[PDB]
DNA sequence: AGGTAAACGT
DNA sequence: AACGGTATTACCT
């Protein structure tokens, strides 16, 4: 019954902070304003994204790119939020990962149908390092799979505080998002937000 | 030699 | 609509 190897669910874990987290979502999106990134192959993705912390991750044309600079505003990123920092930590320690310092907080916006094919997280140079997944505002299915694209998928609803960790052997498994049910959520109004903590650099 | 990108039909 | 083809290649470093 838990997640997978290394892999954890943190019910309802951020429950408790998500007013606090919401205000500093808003606060990084006024600097850095949620944008909708084109992939190299040329498409529009459904999800909206923003980042806090010393990196971001972005498209390009050549690819994906973790870097210091806004490529919309040409500035550095927002700060990351001391709310983010403190509720990634507490996640982190309580997941078994209490050395994990994240330098990369991307910011997920999820309207209605946006979804996030499955895909691994390999943008990191450090594969040490773990993944902390934090859930706001509707209800999504999370799609957690193996190593492999085709090893059989686990689908968990997600709901508003859910806390997702994953390391170690699952570090690389691939994972995804189905398109968004419509419906209301008294803090977030008609979106998902997910908050997603990596070390990207050194 | 390796790593990268991937988001339509059944 | 859950599953899997496609990158079975074309480019970089
Ligand atoms: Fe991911």
């Amino acid at each position: 019954e838990p997640l997978a190897a290394g892999a954890v669910i943190l019910r309802r874990f951020a429950f408790n902070a998500a007013e606090q987290l919401i205000r500093d979502i808003n606060d990084v999106a006024s600097q850095s304003p949620f944008r909708q990134m084109v992939t190299p192959g040329g498409y529009t993705m459904s999800v909206a994204m923003t980042n806090c912390g010393h990196l971001g991750w972005t498209t390009h044309r050549q690819g994906y790119l973790y870097s210091p600079i806004d490529p919309q505003t040409n500035k550095p990123w927002p700060a990351m939020p001391q709310s983010f920092h403190n509720l990634c930590q507490r996640a982190a320690t309580a997941a078994g990962y209490p050395d994990f310092q994240p330098d990369a907080c991307l910011i997920n916006r999820y309207a209605p149908g946006a979804k996030l094919c499955l895909h691994q997280d390999k943008d990191e140079p450090d594969l040490r390092a773990p993944i902390v997944s934090v859930s706001l505002g509707l209800p999504a299915i999370f799609q957690f799979g193996g190593l492999k694209r085709n090893d059989p998928l686990k689908r968990l609803l997600l709901e508003h505080g859910d806390v997702v960790v994953w390391g170690g052997e699952s570090r690389l498994f691939y994972h995804g998002i189905q398109p968004l049910k419509a419906g209301f959520h008294p803090l977030t109004i008609d979106c998902r937000y997910n908050l997603t903590f990596r070390q990207a650099g050194k």
